[PDB]
């Protein structure tokens, strides 16, 4: 009765779906538990990008930038009563509210207006390799509201936050309730080390109250793994240049509520610490355990599911991407996913998904836009590398008081053929940066190409075609430079 | 034998990095001239160049703050709430920061030549006796006293432009752009005279800034502002220009201009229409400035108003060269640095190297901005039989909710359809000076639209949206535009 199924309604499915029904026109039915945003599920139609990911987050961001345009604003003669500046949380939820809803509406007609496409409501699950069941609840005994028969299925249910089984954890939240707090707590302690957590730790500084405090603690030795060290220390002292307090090797050991709703967190090393509001963002993990796998012989790995680089898992009926496949965990890699296993299915020629040189952005205050290596695997994978760096306070951050905001700009290569390997930025307007870059590598530019290229004047981006000489070079692992 | 193994004349763009790199690179003894040490009145430009004094510099610091007044704006609908009725932006602080700012890198150069072997500076007018002895003079008139004679093997030109002035009745009650970066306070009813980039970046300046009631006028003789850009992008900017309070007076052309007794000024325009104003400012165009230089007394030839050099910067006589806004080939400051760099390789390197003056990526740096690559459609269309021309544009969601909802974001890409290769990519919209920096190295390297369509996107970004663009909106088949059916 139906050509696929698609186990949730996110970035990855919707695309999958309407990219089957309209160029293939197959018919497809997707599954997902909520048409609009919001408790007591959180995501819904549009998936965690619409609901509580990318698209709200950056409103979010967007809205605590405004404390830095507002500041340095004075350094260029703009002046009024400062006294009287106030944030205004809830304004900001309210807007993000209906920004969220419009989009979940749009989705909803885009169903009610495109044939061959109709949308479930409730938890999908498989009962076997060829049927899908929409139940009322995640518990595999609640009433089954539909029975789907489809000559395919693919899974697309991403992820979710996952909490640390400590003492006191129910006094935790994660980022899906940060995305509904009524209004903005005055002692916040973000844990973690990643993208949501550094974000957020922006997102609370911007909007805390007078005598407001946001820390964020990670129990590595300093923020964001995975992304350069330089980017990673840069950053760590811009955000505690704007008053976060970042506490590394630090890790909550217990979270108990005191007598005034406030929260006493108990670190591994014995310190103690108030918040009024803890967040743990510590990670995501694949949603596999309400698919009911085990009915069709789906095989996870690593706690996702497992997919060839076509996306097709081990039983050929069945395909997932997106989050669920735990590769890269972001909106345009499971559309681009989606679009490539549409195509092997129910096109002729079989498409898979580049994932290597992806480009991304860290919205943290200054941002980061990376694309690429990072120099540690770089030298692990390449004889001689190159490091090409530049580090500078744009001229407008000398004016506007902001004298510790330092760009930066990164670029390696391999040395024997001049590749770039992975070019990184932390500064204002570094996500917009790096589109282009992404395109370069894609194309694999060599550093003359960027040098040889004129400069956009007076940009921060020109920097890139302006940089022409290694700073040091990495030879077998070692560092080493000319004299 | 005798003594300069290069004399360039103007140390601005193009002229600091060649005598730089002669010097350096090369380890030949270069003398520089310029008019003045520190930017400002009288000459305006010092050493440093028009883009350090009266350029590029102090007028996007200037553009930065007016875009303040955007963001002070905006911010209300994220949430943010001060008592709006106390706002005011200070004029003067706004230029006594941008001339400290552009001191302390007159001060840098001047550094630069005390620490330098073989670098000298003269401060004058410099001209030509001979094509190997340059004078160095009091003053511009040629025959004001001779304070250095300077023999030399090699001359550069590279004395940059000025704004032209028309010759219409009255036009010494305007100012140009020198002037306005220098004036006491912000005017309050301003006329800006062009179309061009000079005038729309000023005209968003002056709007920041302006008294309580205050108006901005924006007028052009022909049909649309930004003559020489995509034609939706000049239609889009005129648009959000407008909604922002400037007032643009397209097919108007001014015939005099008059001194009221009060001290404004009174514009007839030969359409009969009559304004009145406190300051006129003129931004006509520029001329490359080759009137002091005395190029009869080698023979060097002009051709259309600028020095005539060939590919590789050469004059029509051996030894003499020239740079920078004087060839009047392309006016930025990024092609006038490549431009010296190629020349010295050339001449003291082994390798003779030359400018590529095509797919250069540039800004205007209007509010809201554009940032544009290549070839526009109407020059494409009548260099290459089928063009496809892909276009994109839709409200920021930030926009959507900030208020501005009048800011569209435009992103258009221009294809030689026949195979795909991307001959333009032009934007408007916040950030897009940013954003056409990495396309500019796409162009170079000849990227196709399905090398564009096949990256991933960053999300969320404006600029992602150049990857999401698969599908022609129209086509030029030998000039005329068609659609599929
Ligand atoms: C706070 C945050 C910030 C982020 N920011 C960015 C960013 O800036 N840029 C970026 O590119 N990415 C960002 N991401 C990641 C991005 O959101 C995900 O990579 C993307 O949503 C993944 O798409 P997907 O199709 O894999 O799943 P999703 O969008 O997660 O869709 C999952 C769908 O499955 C549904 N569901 C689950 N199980 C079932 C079931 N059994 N039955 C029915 N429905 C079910 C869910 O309700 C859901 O709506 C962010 C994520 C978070 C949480
Ligand atoms: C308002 C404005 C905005 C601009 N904005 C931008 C922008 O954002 N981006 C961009 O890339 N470009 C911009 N430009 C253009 C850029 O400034 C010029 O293209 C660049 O300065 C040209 O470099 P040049 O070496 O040709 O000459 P210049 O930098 O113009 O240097 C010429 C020098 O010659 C001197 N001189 C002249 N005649 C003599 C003589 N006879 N003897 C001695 N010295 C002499 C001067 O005093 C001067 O300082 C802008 C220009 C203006 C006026």
């Amino acid at each position: 009765i139906f050509d696929l199924v698609v186990i949730g309604a996110g970035s990855g499915g919707l695309e999958a779906a309407w990219n089957a029904a309209t160029l293939y026109k197959k018919r497809v039915a997707v599954i997902d538990v909520q048409m609009v945003h919001g408790p007591p599920f959180f995501s819904a139609l549009g998936g965690t990008c619409v609901n509580v990911g990318c698209v709200p987050k950056k409103l979010m961001v967007t809205g605590a930038q405004y404390m830095e345009h507002l500041r340095e604003s004075a350094g260029f003669g703009w002046e009024f009563d400062r006294t009287t500046l106030r944030a205004e949380w809830k304004n900001l939820i309210a807007v993000k509210d209906e920004a969220v809803l419009n989009i979940n509406k749009s989705y909803d007609e885009m169903f009610r207006d495109t044939e061959g496409l109709e949308f479930f409501l409730g938890w999908g699950s498989l009962e076997s390799k060829n049927v899908v069941n929409v139940r009322e609840s995640a518990d595999p005994a609640s009433a089954v509201k539909e029975r789907l028969e489809t000559e395919h299925i693919l899974l697309a249910s991403g992820s979710w936050p996952h909490m640390p089984n400590i003492p006191g954890i129910e006094h935790c939240i994660s980022s899906n309730e940060a995305f509904y707090l009524p209004e903005p707590p005055r002692r916040v302690l973000t844990v973690g080390g990643g993208f949501i957590s550094v974000e957020f730790a922006g997102i609370f500084n911007a909007y805390k109250p007078k005598d407001g405090q946001v820390t964020l603690c990670y129990r590595g030795e300093m923020i964001l793994r995975g992304f350069d060290h330089t980017l990673r220390e840069e950053l760590t002292k811009q955000l505690t240049a704007n008053g976060i307090q970042i506490l590394t090797k630090e890790n909550p050991a217990k979270v108990e509520l005191n007598a005034d709703g406030s929260k006493s967190v108990t670190f591994e090393s014995g310190k103690k610490m108030d918040f009024d509001l803890v967040m743990m963002a510590i990670g995501r993990s694949p949603r596999t355990k309400d698919l009911q796998l085990q009915n069709a012989g789906v095989m996870i790995k690593n706690g996702g599911v497992q997919v060839d680089e076509y996306s097709r898992t081990n039983v050929s009926n069945i395909y997932a991407i997106g989050d669920v496949t735990n590769r890269v965990m972001l909106t345009p890699v499971a559309i681009n996913e989606a679009a490539a296993l549409v195509d092997t299915v129910f096109g002729t020629t079989p498409r898979k998904t580049d994932h290597t040189r992806v480009a991304s952005a860290v919205f943290s205050i200054p941002p980061i836009g990376t694309c690429g290596l990072i120099e540690e695997v770089a030298s692990k994978r390449y004889e001689v590398v190159a490091v090409y760096l530049s580090s500078f306070t744009p001229l407008m951050h000398k004016v506007s008081g902001s004298k510790y905001k330092t760009f930066v700009a990164k670029i390696i290569t391999n040395h024997s053929d001049g590749t770039v390997l992975g070019v990184h930025l932390l500064g204002d307007n570094a996500p917009e940066i790096i589109q282009g870059i992404g395109i370069c590598l894609k194309l694999n530019a060599k550093i003359s190409d960027f040098y040889n290229t004129i400069g956009v004047h007076p940009t921060s981006a020109e920097e890139l075609c302006s940089m022409r000489t290694p700073s040091y070079y990495y030879v077998k692992g070692e560092k080493m430079e000319k004299p």
